[PDB]
């Protein structure tokens, strides 16, 4: 059975990027089964502390490991089993009343608390992942149209002449941006509340360190209420997906007035379009404007997980809104489909240039040539362009038609006197690639300009893959080391005891 | 004519900090009129640079700057100057045509994006002082009350025994990492998007460092469309306001429960609370409600900047929604009104520990020592311990007149068997002090735990303030430069020309 | 296997009305499989009026409609039919080429918005049989509760004596309100965009109004534009959630600090309530935390359509967010387990009235005594009683044991003179009842005025469900026409053809 | 002097609606302010209503009520005598004691939550008379555009034909429901709260309809409860305003996508477009963006208020947020502005019908044509034509350019069959202003039809005129009615006593 959707335009397969957006709700799971895994870990991690702090004995220890293992099969496909209570209560028929000391100073509060951050950091990583790829394509993308004379836009009209990749350069450093506010909110999502229990932390002698480090967080939530009743991360977590998703929103929205049938400066690759059930001419944007719904949607957790925070007291709380998987999941498939919009964007290359030399987008260089070459002031030259314009669009003449007699004209209906520039002064000035080319400072569209930008950015993106591989390879590490210690434990009481 | 609301209980007069809460709104100038001082800061560094790239002559940069401080002055009673092209216009009629050369490079697009980040950076830096205050006001309280057990809640309900200054040491770790969060924005906040013009840059070869430096900005937003189109610093600004108002929204609710007549565990000092125009028994919670206002009305910013940016394409935009004085102005109020809360805050000692010793906040402990002393499983000493506070309750037995018959029954009654724990171990369990000194790790709330958490707090305050004076000393320093640079230019014209 | 949370203090097994909140969000279904079942009513609808107005044969028509039974049953079991195209395809697969003309003169537009509304149609009957069963167990309980001395609060302070049927139809009135606003949303809601197509119409001759009528749409979406563009019904259901479920928050939390272990006016029963992993003597109140929880998350909607409709144009667009089921599942389970809590709730008569004789909100009426008695002015004689409290709470004196002797300290030290007044007039106004008895105007919580307010709300209530059966009933009847009218071509076929 | 932004191509003055947006910030009130003049209303009202009862005598009523004259007066121009209790004191020091008479039975929370009432009751009927303004200029627009052919977007795309009356009278059909939200809401903000005082009433007798019917409210808040902690409607309020207002951005987006560059199908009239301050070539959409602006900001009061309703117990509480004046201001500024834009839009009718007849709108009245010439399904006929726009595009080929060769082309390569069609036949179909003719059934673009909405708007809108006249003339003869009662009392008095 074929794709129904890919009839008339909609021609070949949808890009597989293109099809996560519309795959990701059915399949996202609950927070519940999400973080399910992580409070295993977490049961582990607990045990070996309390085994190495001496409150377990070794026998003990390697009856109940044992037993996790066993009961995570078995909720594996009984979704019952993925909550604390019924699970310890499934571990306890599994291998009796030992069970019930897994939680020797431990609340559910600090277990949940610690299981969610494990779960947001995973998927915090997934998503500075999932950036990075972004950003690599929009460089990628920027470095094969240093040529690409094009107007911008400000206020959805003709601004001045630039590049595509001094546009997509715009978007780089937007994300690089975004990608250290990520890694801002790892560093604090990243810190382990185990330890306090209720809220008040245990007369049993815990290593609050060892557990932490059993788990892979790089630090403690020291105080004991802040371990369970803290919950800015999860506010800031749904922040920075609600404000890089509104960069999303916009280069979505920027594209796609490229792409209308008004503008035809850029046309979407067919795999990342769609067509009518009715209307045979149609090549719909889909991919946009659902990567756009799933930005406008992220915009709730953030209100109702700040209202939460705003309705209760500084403590444990049952009231407070999650982050959930389907909100992150939305997100990671509007980036990658994104991602693939970027990279196989079709500009129009000689529609671009046309309305950059047509469309009076270098009546400014027009305007800084009189104020250079007759030192009026900015003002005054800006009036006599604007005559420019207005006459010209009423004798329906393109801008790289304006020439001396025109200036001229405007001049003296303006000032009275004419005006000490050339032919060919004009000329230069409204010819748009020398309005690129002058363009050379610092964040400008000449093409050295853009490049240096672009070389910057792959060192950054060196740097940014670089945290990614550290921060992954650490959690790596420390899981492998609690595995190690899980298994010790078992072969230890199967020697000896 | 005395404050008519400081009658019956409301004795005395407001707190300076409370009153606040009232100033703000009528007080609160436009975003207009609080940016306007910095455009004028902006229109002499421009210039400055303008004359030091030999765009501008000494003679035409020393007319300038002169208008400049005539037509501010102006400015200062005519509010029609506080935009840009009333204020280029104002500056022609004062010293003629050459007005309009300071302008060369520049657009109103560029001067306002700069001019909000300086705003914005200094009510930054002004926010980062206030939530220093206020922390530092927590922890200093806290330092007095390492011996006040009382408890700590969850869920509204009596959880554990604590004392306040564990509590307030919660506060202090919210705190700290807001003032990460606030931090971090500055650094992105203080990015000069200045040489962008409209949005393309410019031919003339502008010097965007200098103006840079001479403006206390720590760098540049380099790419020009981001320089203009960008925003996030805007919708970060009122997020990290939104999330660490809620933290004090969640503080004030925790007060005002203490406060109510039914808990009566804090009373607010008089200088902080109101009372009714009907009802003279009423000693109101108007700071605390009133600033829990604010935070809830500091969700507005945060969620209109964000719908303006998922709105719009990747340009400049005069749709984009701003952050409003007004808005900050109440974080500060709010601010300073719980600074002074903290402070004056009376605590019932007697009362608090009275509900630590009696309303079964010690019953974990309990457990805790079975679990200890004959060693059963967790879950079924909870269950025995569970079956003593009902039978308790049943009874009308207070928490700390439990005994040694007590917990024999229920053992009897939920497992058909004694229990091996003296009378001794079942006193000790349930003193409340004792439930206080045995949690003593990190975190916990015993004296030589949470004395640790004060000095740490302390070395970071230390820190914090230090962080601060080197921000505000660098934009004194830059702001100094330039008011040399300006005197230095017009000396010159006065004296040579 | 037992529900492994009843441990302890929570005894017995989840009300099934509590149980609904850990159930909604792991059976809430997509918007899509929710839709599809709808779909497939418009599919008949539409086919049976192409038939009547002769754009479809009999043949034609019987041969599409008997297809569509077998399609349906398919997707019952492969959700991949749930979406326009693939579920034309598999009937084109089914009966052949034929079954592309049951799309003549229709889009997927204008079918998404109308089998959208009839889901939210449907729901929003179901949303306001929920909110009538609310209402009805809020007046049933204040009925019973005429007589109920309590103090009501204002900012979380002791106020006047009221009873507990006097609070009860506060919210009566809250959820009567709630109610006109539902059945003013179900009007636009009811309205059918189908003959709108894309957008534009079509030129095939489409009786608008027979469908309309066959799926039970009480008029029509008129204007072609709107049917497909409009959402504002969209954005209005989850506004009228929101607000709703704001209301219901405050109960719960007005419910939470009654059932305070400080308070202890009220307890919860014990099948609304939960218990502590770690601490055996908690009582938790889940119910009410979880159903704030739905309350905050409800603004997430709410937020995330409407800034999808402030991104857009006035067009059909795929960039809008949706209301999803599960969002209004969980309103339905929090609106059911508020409706229990209120039919089961265990106020402590006792201790309400101990509050009300001793905790001074009698003062009000010992002011309005003096000012009834004596002639004084009300702010001379709220300064007198304020003193009055002042006084008492130095010297521990309960309101109800404030005597002749202290109001008469009071006024001398006050205003330098006496007062005439009896220890009569100051015991009656310091008699809670009689507070209560007194106010017996409109809305005031005298037995006789709370009684009529609940006849009044007995009366509304029959008049809620009477328009609720009549609603009902018209889709009942709309949809066994349309069955009817389809089987009847089936059978005209069958049986001449 | 002048408006020094009409320069260049911003030709003329600004609009006076267009204006307005930019005044409305500046001048807006505070709400303490704005609220003012109704709490003196209220003071009159309800001493009216208590010397009626026989609780003030003629003498004190008729004292009091010249002060409150000599007060409001006072308070013109001291702001500190704008709330209440300072209010009552300078009243005492104006007229002496008797003026603490006027609170008995009465409370700031009853005269707040009345006040306030009063005001967003006048601002309502103030909207409700914009947005008439603005229906007005969309349908008398609509009705000089009958025959303005142009093409109608989904997705920003080209859909098909329709006409510029056609689309306007969308916009029609949403006010017409969103004034309707705005009537359902006037009649729950038009009710009286006063006689509930603190919230629990008064022993006082007061008669709270003579109260209500003097202050022109048609009902009452009945509960007391309900009188002071009711703030649905406030939300409400917000509500509406907010998605209203997201209507008004689309309309605005949808005309800044006609307006540029690009499209050129409509240009904005001059007085309400602006200008660059360095780009002399823009035409700039500030009326439109600066709308947009305005409805994004709106939804920053309906978050804060229903985020504090979600924060508290159903009490009166002084942590509600408000819907203030300037966002009401901002309302109406971007009402006007767009109901001036409507009026003097340009559109360019010749472009108009040249995308209609070249870009392919046409294609699904082609492909209905074949369905209804040769009797194939929909989807078969859709890959036929569907491949003719793909063909037509390769070769270059204007939708009216498309012929018989190129039909018959497309169905044999699809289908290895021709097609029995006529070239007349094809030339009919894709002639777009037929295409219009044969859409003219209810609310499809046919002149008829759109005439046939017009008409119905026409009738529509002399009964909103007619609801508004009378709800206004309601108020103005209940404020008549209580000004006389006010000097009857006072005339009594100076007659007779
Ligand atoms: O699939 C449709 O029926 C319409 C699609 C569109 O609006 O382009
Ligand atoms: O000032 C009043 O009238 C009431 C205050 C309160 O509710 O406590
Ligand atoms: O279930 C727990 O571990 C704790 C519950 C509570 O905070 O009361
Ligand atoms: O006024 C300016 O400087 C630029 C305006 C624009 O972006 O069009």
């Amino acid at each position: 059975v074929p794709d129904a959707t890919r009839i008339g335009r909609a021609t070949g397969a949808k890009a597989p990027e293109f099809q996560e957006l519309y795959d990701f709700d059915a399949a996202a799971l609950t927070l519940t089964s999400a973080v399910f895994p992580y409070d295993s870990q977490i049961h582990r991690a607990h045990v070996v502390m309390l085994t190495e702090q001496g409150i377990l004995t070794v026998e003990e220890s390697a009856t109940i490991l044992s037993g996790l293992a066993q009961v995570d099969e078995l909720a594996a496909t009984d979704g019952s089993l993925r909550t604390y209570l019924p699970y310890e209560a499934a571990l306890k028929r599994t291998i009796g009343s030992v069970a019930g000391k897994m939680h020797i100073g431990r609340s559910r509060n600090d277990l949940a608390n610690a299981g969610k951050r494990m779960f947001l950091r995973d998927q915090l990583l997934r998503t500075i992942e999932a950036v990075i790829g972004y950003r690599e394509a929009v460089v990628h993308k920027a470095a094969d149209h240093l040529d690409t004379v094009m107007v911008v836009y400000t206020q959805r009209k003709e601004a001045q002449p630039i590049t595509l990749g001094h546009y997509l350069m715009a978007i780089s450093e937007n994300l690089a941006k975004n990608l250290d506010r990520y890694r801002e909110l790892y560093a604090r999502i990243n810190l382990c509340p185990l330890g306090a229990a209720a809220t008040a932390g245990t007369g049993w002698p815990l290593n609050r360190d060892r557990t932490s480090a059993l788990l892979g967080f790089d630090g403690l939530v020291v105080n004991s209420i802040e371990g369970v009743a803290g919950w800015d991360h999860v506010a800031e977590h749904a922040f920075v997906n609600a404000v890089f998703l509104s960069g999303l929103s916009r280069l979505a929205s920027e594209i796609q007035l490229w792409s209308t049938d008004e503008y035809q400066v850029a046309e979407l690759d067919a795999s990342f379009a769609g067509t009518s059930s009715i209307m045979p001419q149609k090549k719909n944007p889909d991919s946009l404007e659902r990567s756009r719904k799933a930005a406008f949607a992220a915009m709730g957790p953030l209100v109702g997980i700040l209202t939460s925070l705003n309705a209760i007291e500084y403590q444990y709380s049952a009231a407070r809104v999650e982050l959930e998987p389907r909100s992150i999941d939305a997100l990671i498939a509007a980036t990658h489909a994104m991602t693939g919009v970027v990279r196989t964007l079709h500009p129009n290359k000689e529609r671009m240039r046309q309305y950059a030399a047509e469309n009076y987008s270098t009546m400014t260089d027009l305007t800084d040539m009189l104020v250079r070459r007759v030192g009026i002031d900015y003002r005054e030259a800006h009036e006599i362009v604007a005559h420019v314009v207005i006459t010209a669009i009423e004798k329906g003449i393109k801008a790289n038609k304006i020439g001396l007699d025109l200036v001229q004209e405007a001049a003296v209906a303006q000032t009275g006197a004419g005006i000490n520039v050339s032919a060919d002064d004009i000329k230069d000035a409204l010819d748009p690639w020398q309005n690129v080319l002058r363009r050379e400072g610092k964040g400008m569209p000449a093409p050295m300009s853009v490049k240096a930008s672009i070389d910057d950015a792959m060192a950054e993106l060196h740097k940014d893959r670089a945290w990614l591989a550290n921060a992954t390879q650490a959690l790596a590490n420390a899981k492998q080391t609690l595995a190690d210690s899980v298994q010790q434990i078992i072969q230890t009481d199967r020697k000896y005891l």
